[PDB]
């Protein structure tokens, strides 16, 4: 009874045009055999590159940032932008940005509440620090972070969002969370929105684990009640990423 | 005796495939007489459609922004990339980067040096507030900013360089610098570099005037002894960019 899972591979900053070639080959020639949303997040500039080679059916293509509105933004791409030119997907508060670039829970939920208005599938991410995790501030973290997110949006939004729990901890680091880490935040986020969102919403909700996901535990991480996929970094730019697919089987 | 002209178009976060397709036709329909450097900087999803469109041989495309290096930075481009696509020049510390996006000059200074030794050409803006022109703080502020740049430069790095020169309080909003104004501040940011950095580099460097050019004022600010041409806002979304180019005959 889990709904449709989400395998979704986010490249960072990465990529040559001759490299992308070969793994959208890769992808292309992997053939899914289940129900699964298969996502990739070029950088902005290689978007229409995937878009001219990808062709595996079960894929979209989205975007690994956006601002809500075009206008006088040097050097950002908006959401009527990536409207015009086909991705309606969009990863939102990915933790570099939150940390590195300034995007508060405030800009995050305006974020994410502006993609929902125009149509977007998004990827909203949250995940709590080391730091908070050794404070056993774990729970009301990724709770503040989501309920900052859900204060911006209408009931029916939710169709539209795609949870990411990443602790930062797990982010490049090579230390995945344990499937029953993972299992326990999700459930708890789930329990939230449940009870703050609507029950028909939480039953339906993707949440997705991310952090050191690679193809040896990714079937371990999605055997756990609700994990609903993953979102993969380093990972996602090998091969290896079509036995993180087959591995929500 | 001046140097090759510029004449730079900063889309912003601007544009559809419709529109482009349109305004490039333009600009390929208008046949360029004279030296200039064209220069055509979209938004980064929109580099591929300009570079399969744009013909005209006196354009190059830039970015409108980059990061350094490659790695785990999601939703930005490095200079690696836009290389590997084909893109050798960039704007760098383009005003709101600088007041909205975090960009300090040390950030600033630090990008334009990285895009410098991968080979870029690199417009790098500097200008001052409204705040600091009434505090005839102008010329502490430009010279500031285009020394924390200069810090980090060899000296044969500054045959990549191009200064804009952009008051923050001319940039979209219809109030253009004087000829007067801009010549003043161009004047005085040539003798910093030619007793800076060299006379020779000083004699060759194009240092631009940004904020609110239009078709209308452009031939009288190129008139100036110090002024090389334009970065160009919201003219450059349209036909009479034509114009601001040929402004610089
Ligand atoms: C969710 C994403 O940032 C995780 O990146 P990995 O390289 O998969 O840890
Ligand atoms: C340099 C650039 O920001 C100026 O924009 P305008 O719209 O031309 O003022």
């Amino acid at each position: 009874a889990k709904p449709q899972p989400i395998a979704a591979a986010n490249w960072k900053c990465n990529g040559t045009t001759a490299s992308i070639e070969k793994l959208v080959q890769v992808f292309n020639e992997h053939t899914i055999s289940h129900d699964v949303q298969c996502v990739v997040a070029p950088t902005f500039v290689h978007i229409p590159l995937v878009q001219a080679k990808l062709r595996n059916p079960k894929y979209v293509i989205s975007a690994q940032n956006a601002i809500a509105k075009s206008g006088a933004f040097t050097g950002e791409v908006s959401m009527p932008i990536l409207k015009d030119i086909g991705v309606h997907w969009v990863i939102l508060g990915h933790s570099e940005r939150r940390t590195y670039y300034g995007e508060t829970d405030e800009i995050v939920a305006q974020k994410v509440s502006e993609a929902c208005k125009q149509g977007f599938m998004v990827i909203a991410c949250i995940g709590e620090t080391l730091q908070q995790r050794e404070a056993n501030q774990t729970a009301k973290v990724v709770l503040s972070q989501t309920s900052a997110i859900a204060a911006k949006l209408t009931k029916d939004a939710w169709n539209q969002v795609v949870l990411a729990y990443e602790p930062v901890w797990a982010i490049g680091t090579g230390k995945v969370a344990t499937p029953e880490q993972a299992q326990e935040v999700h459930l708890l986020l789930r329990k939230w929105v449940s009870e703050n969102i609507g029950t028909d919403v939480a039953a339906k909700l993707r949440i997705l684990y991310g952090g050191s996901v690679n193809a040896a535990n990714a079937a371990t991480l999605y055997a756990k009640p609700d994990i609903n996929g993953f979102l993969v970094g380093g990972a996602s730019l090998k091969p290896e990423f079509r036995d993180i697919i087959d591995a929500t089987r």
